[PDB]
């Protein structure tokens, strides 16, 4: 899975918890998962 201070690597749904996405800074540079979500 995606994990929070990981590289966004597959074969992967999403991050282990259902929360949680991939969030890049430059095309793929500095790629890791991100709670944007306030609810889910």
């Amino acid at each position: 899975c995606v994990a929070t201070r990981n590289s966004c690597k597959p074969p992967a749904p999403a991050c282990c918890d259902p929360c949680a996405s991939c969030y890049c800074r430059f095309f793929r540079s500095a790629c890791y998962c991100r709670v944007l979500s306030l609810n889910c």
